[PDB]
């Protein structure tokens, strides 16, 4: 049967085409993950329907209700057959859903407005003049919340009680905050998005320092799903064929605006 | 039996005493509503236990699940017997819980950092240099979201799509945002809180213009609760005795710091 794909609106992975009001179904979307989905489907021999996750979240378990939300939840509760998006492979998630080998590598990074006197996480941790935060949900927020590393623990201690809140709901919001804060806000986000934004007008942001960690995005399926094996092989095959690199250049650098 | 009172941490209505770690039960709290609760209890002849609402919300119904949250939810689902807090009397709430006649009047107002070139809601609506927002929940946010009045509709249209978000989770956060935004953020909140903050150090904020609307706070009880009649009479009696005015001066002006 037709495979239900859950994804999320996150540039340049999945974006609404400017003329989406004129289009229907899968044709409404474009981006790295839209292209990858087509490639995976072709190599696994299935037809599919792209759907945007209802709550706009990646996936976390509520500590109280213990209910999974986001794309992970969609897979766990059987609402979708596969998730093709910038979904970070983490221990807690790996325990409830199946992940293909990573199709892209990344690490947490720092985004600053050009000219901000910050070069590293250590720099940020030792001052308060420049506020800094992360998305209000997701693996980056959790990285800091759970970290036992001195510098990161110090940063989380600051972030969790900073007022006003240093957390943002979407990447777009964090970028807007960096751009409109006159250098007084630094955004902690995954290197992939940071690198993409650095090449977008008004070209006033930049990624600074090295990544704080190293991980990857994986295609996810419900635990035990028979689709898992085929998808994993397709990811490895596409990587070996250079297709993944081609898609990266296509959506990040080929049409960079800076 | 002992009456379970649900309330919320909102200065100067209910605040944790600085040495609360040394205290137990009702003695941990102080404020206008803590004093009012004692007065109402005495005049209604009941003993009570103050409890802080679990989700820290005032009360709204989820459009999807249709479940009430906040203090209103606590009353609707029988978790508390009465709510004594700065709970705004609104049509939607009046339909699900009982409200005493108002114990305090108020209106939505504008808080600015001293020196901000804004004198009214109209001023705010006609510009974008100075961002402005409200709490991310509650009657003030709903006032703008539902308003059919031109100026307020224009303001909501701006607020709902402004990036980064102009909404804050708590009053403290909004105040912090006004104070740290160098005049680039104006906070829309109820006049009562605005007036209180204006008299608190560092004395860098002020209420400007008249109130946008007029309403009041009421003591709430589960719909049909027998406690409702007594509480309403106590509110009227306390007002006529001048007790409510005395409490207002006690928590707002007597010890003003500006
Ligand atoms: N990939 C993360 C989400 C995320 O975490 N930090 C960001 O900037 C973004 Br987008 C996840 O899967 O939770
Ligand atoms: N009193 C309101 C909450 C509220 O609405 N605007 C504020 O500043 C505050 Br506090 C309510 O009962 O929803």
């Amino acid at each position: 049967k037709t495979v239900v794909v859950t994804t999320i609106l996150e540039s340049p992975y999945v974006m609404m085409k400017k003329n989406h009001e004129m289009l229907e179904g899968n044709e409404r979307y474009e981006g790295y993950c839209v292209d990858l989905a087509a490639e995976i489907a072709k190599h696994c021999g299935f037809k599919y329907k792209l759907t945007i996750v209802g709550d706009g979240k990646y996936g976390a378990r509520d500590a109280d209700t213990k209910i999974w939300n986001g794309m992970v939840g969609e897979l766990v509760y059987g609402k979708a057959d596969i998730a093709i998006a910038p979904l970070t492979i983490t221990l807690v998630r790996e325990e409830v859903i199946d992940f293909s080998k990573p199709f892209m590598s990344l690490g947490i990074s720092i985004m600053i407005k050009k000219g901000t006197p910050i070069e590293s996480a250590e720099d940020l941790s030792k001052q308060t003049e420049i506020a800094y935060g992360t998305l209000d949900s997701g693996s980056t927020k959790e990285f800091f919340r759970r970290s036992k590393i001195a510098v990161f623990d110090k940063m989380w201690t600051y972030m969790r009680s900073a007022e006003p809140s240093v957390f943002v709901r979407t990447t777009a919001e964090g970028v807007a905050r960096v751009r409109k804060s006159k250098g007084k806000y630094a955004f902690l986000l995954e290197s992939t998005m940071n690198e993409y934004i650095e090449q977008r007008k008004p070209c006033d942001t930049m990624k600074v320092g090295g990544n704080l960690d190293s991980k990857g995005y994986g295609i996810a399926t419900p635990k035990g799903s028979s689709l898992g094996n085929a998808v994993n092989l397709a990811v490895l095959k596409l990587n070996e064929q250079g297709l993944l690199d081609k898609l990266k250049n296509k959506w990040w650098y080929d049409k960079g605006e800076c």
